[PDB]
């Protein structure tokens, strides 16, 4: 049976098992590719630092 | 006082509260550039990963 389902990303995430544009993550402190297949959760979620595009990357990378 | 103290470099780093060559360290999964001041101890260690040295690195850096 196809079904539509509404609500919040957070709930849908949590119905699908899957993690959706807009729901919760959840950051560890543990980069999340040190972690085996069984430790990973959908959501498990990395904010990585910065880097300021210059000139010399454009030239850099043509 | 001067005095000389004799023993294995764990002993050493012990006494001196400083880590010398050859004593025991430990490793914590935290990269210990993220710890602050009064959370660093003295023996925190990190082992990194690997760089094949190449060539192509020698004519770049020169």
């Amino acid at each position: 049976q196809r079904t539509a389902v509404q609500g919040s990303p957070t709930m849908l995430a949590a119905i699908s098992k899957q993690w959706v544009r807009g729901a919760k993550v959840e950051e560890d402190r543990i980069h999340p590719f040190r972690k085996y297949f069984e430790e990973l959760q959908p959501g498990d979620s990395l904010l990585t630092p910065r880097r300021t595009m210059t000139e010399a990357d454009i030239v850099n990378f043509a």
